């Protein structure tokens, strides 16, 4: 798979299990079509989101539910997500990795070959 | 009511001219245009809004980082930071919000303090 | 010429009376105390020194996050935040060590600005 | 291994490779005693520094060469390295992860059972 997302949670130092993860992808008209999504697993990670034919060039919008994690956990959050909102570009491999904290994020792209 | 400051984390400097578009989530749940600006000298965009302007809402500060990367002979990864939140829902509040840039790399963090 | 500026990402605000102590790395190559102090209200350090006794070095920031999230009922993983560099070698500059805090993670910035 | 450090370019968007870590113990008399060290790999990481026999409570320092890591890259560097000290308390994992810039890093620990 060319797109895998990582989440660890940055108050308990553990992954975030279970976070909802949604991918778009920009339509000619600018608008967000739904693309792929999932769950991350015990691992933090969400696999298999799509395919090397499937996953064109293009604009790629991956929103995060991390609002609704930080409730199940009992600790108010501040943002609604987090989106990392990117173009795909022409052998590459993209992890979209998040560290998460109630009032505060940050996102890393790791690109390989 | 709201304050964006921006800084660049490859030169240890303020991120300087960079353009800062927020919008308001409408009734019919679009994106309404709301303020925009570019940060000074000092990575700060202050005046965007007012008090009494600034009413509850679901608010998205959008940061063009990918402007900024290019006027500097860099290609980075995103094509800019999101910034998406609740506002005022228990009253008026300030809201710093801070971002921290990298080509391949940002985060941002939120300070809130009651007026 | 030194300030040290420490935010709470848990609460979203400044941390307050956090501890820190600044080290300076001699000629026979161990940390000597250089100044210490804790941060305000507004989770600032000010007046931790001056430009004429911040000469050229290496220099060392500990903040004491691990007492910080304790007294507010938190057991985290670190025991502090080091930040080591060498100031002023190209001349004396105004430096700001930013720090962000998480109970098991943080981050830590420079804005370095020349007089 | 019970301990595992990974790090990452914020700048290039990938694992950061040839990075030295050094692993310190804390001594009776608070000085810092060598433990382990290592290079990361093709992938960012660092295994295999310790065991479980071996990697016993007491307060650890990671030590990352930040510098050099930039210096080998031609962009000049604030921070002489990034250092993680930590008290390993007893089943445990944990993985010490690095994300790198020029003149900031973050770390975090992921501690898993
Ligand atoms: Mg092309
Ligand atoms: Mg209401
Ligand atoms: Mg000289
Ligand atoms: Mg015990």
């Amino acid at each position: 798979c060319p797109l895998m997302v990582k989440v660890l949670d940055a108050v308990r130092g553990s992954p975030a299990i279970n976070v909802a993860i949604h991918v778009f992808r920009k339509a000619a008209d600018d608008t967000w079509e739904p693309f792929a999504s999932g769950k991350t697993s015990e691992s933090g990670e969400l696999h298999g989101l799509t395919t090397e034919e499937e996953f064109v060039e293009g604009i790629y919008k991956v929103e995060i539910d991390t609002k609704s994690y930080w409730k199940a956990l009992g600790i108010s959050p501040f943002h609604e997500h987090a989106e990392v909102v990117f173009t795909a570009n022409d052998p590459r491999r993209y992890t979209i990795a998040a560290l998460l904290s109630p009032y505060s994020y940050s996102t890393t792209a790791v690109v390989t070959n």
